[PDB]
């Protein structure tokens, strides 16, 4: 029915969905720069991989989509240029560590002790040398790849393109990690018992 | 034969026990509070559009139920007959001001008073609110993750999802992706991000 050639979404997921490694036991992400790199240890596999369609976290060139997984915040330690690194803003619930001169994000840290994803670091695993990382599940935010100027009209072909691919168009997150923020929303209200 | 149990899932009586259709040229009536006298009474003149049940915290919810159902008028269209005077703005800081009946705690109607906002011009309404059927039928479950935190045990959610699609509601965690691209491109338009 839909025609799906020529479209593109994130460059790992272009040629189809890399497994993951079992056993994986982590491994380095390095930014972008020919010297002086940003390097960071990620100690984990990570959970949860996607490629994300809001306009907040970063995507490699002509990319679409962003892909991003999430690790335990103690499997995270910089190596490398720390000095080198810079929040892209503050006030961002989860906020953004990036490279001063190529403009990478290195990890996303919750700071805020409440927020669902405390203890989590959001880490883009493209920007490690190795494979075998926690593969893509899902396409998170889809309807916001319109506000970076993507045409409406396109997303029919972008969303069938996605399914095909195996990865589930969401307009939020997943419905077992939208399950588990409201849960944890709802703990902290009083709505549910814990 | 089915693949997941979905006995006893309650959504709301409005599609629990058979959704009423759209009846053709279908132009309007009248929206009352359940005020036993002196209800408050709004006139809707017109055919709504995306009726949805939705799982949101900030929905008005027949006693007992877990979704609300709520639809979308021109403003326009929208009249307070009787019983102004009993409605009150739940919250005059969101998006939607939702003006509920003091007594009876029935939300009357939703209006967006931000002239920036993608629906800005649409009133929402609670359509089963009136004694006259021919209302366009849900469409869709939205914000469906939502009703935990009005303290549905997350267990529940397969069921849940699945009863919704066996109603023909196909449940999404926010708005359907058709009212989630025209969100979209309403934001985009306006940045500057996407043409005209
Ligand atoms: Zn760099
Ligand atoms: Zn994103
Ligand atoms: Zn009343
Ligand atoms: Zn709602």
């Amino acid at each position: 029915m839909v025609d799906t050639s020529g479209v593109k979404i994130h460059p790992a997921v272009d040629n189809g969905i890399k497994p993951a490694q079992p056993g994986f036991a982590g491994g380095t992400l390095h930014c972008k720069c020919s010297t002086n790199p940003v390097r960071v240890a990620v100690r984990a596999q990570t959970a949860h991989n996607h490629v994300c369609g809001c306009t907040k976290c970063w995507k490699p060139e002509g990319a679409i989509f962003s892909q991003v997984a999430v690790v335990g915040r103690d499997a995270l330690e910089v190596l490398e240029g720390a000095e080198k690194l810079e929040i892209v803003n503050a006030e961002a619930p989860i906020q953004r560590h990036r490279c001063r001169d190529c403009g990478v994000h290195m990890y996303g840290r919750i700071e805020n002790r409440d927020h669902p994803f405390y203890g989590l670091d959001f880490v883009h695993t493209e920007l490690s040398d190795e494979d075998g990382w926690s593969a893509p599940e899902f396409a998170a935010f889809v309807s916001s790849i319109i506000e970076s100027g993507v045409d409406p009209s396109r997303m029919e072909a972008i969303r069938a393109r996605l399914r095909e691919l195996g990865l589930e168009p969401y307009d939020a997150l997943s419905p077992p990690l939208m399950d588990a923020i409201a849960t944890h929303i709802a703990k902290r209200s009083g709505a549910l018992a814990a």
